[PDB]
């Protein structure tokens, strides 16, 4: 058992780094990519709208790839990536 799940491919995480584990494996995504376990185990931007309890707490969280956009919308004082309209 405990085979090389990282050897399967170099882009296993589609960005991060595939790790090895007993009867299983993991990955080390990049920026904000979250293991695309829903598809396999690649890199699929996390839920920036959930990573922070203040994120667009009073605006809009347009979670995007390897990042997220916050909208009060503009005209106010919403943090670019700090999470919290102002
Ligand atoms: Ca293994
Ligand atoms: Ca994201």
């Amino acid at each position: 058992t405990d085979i090389d799940e990282c050897r399967i491919s170099p882009d296993l995480c589609g960005r991060g780094q595939c790790v090895n584990t007993p009867g299983d494996f993991e990955c080390k995504c990049d920026e904000g990519y979250e293991s695309g376990f829903m598809m396999m185990k690649n890199c699929m931007d996390i839920d920036e709208c959930q990573r922070d309890p203040l994120l667009c707490r009073g605006g809009v969280c347009h979670n995007t790839e390897g990042s997220y956009r916050c909208e009060c919308p503009p005209g106010h004082q919403l943090s670019p990536n700090i999470s919290a309209c102002i």
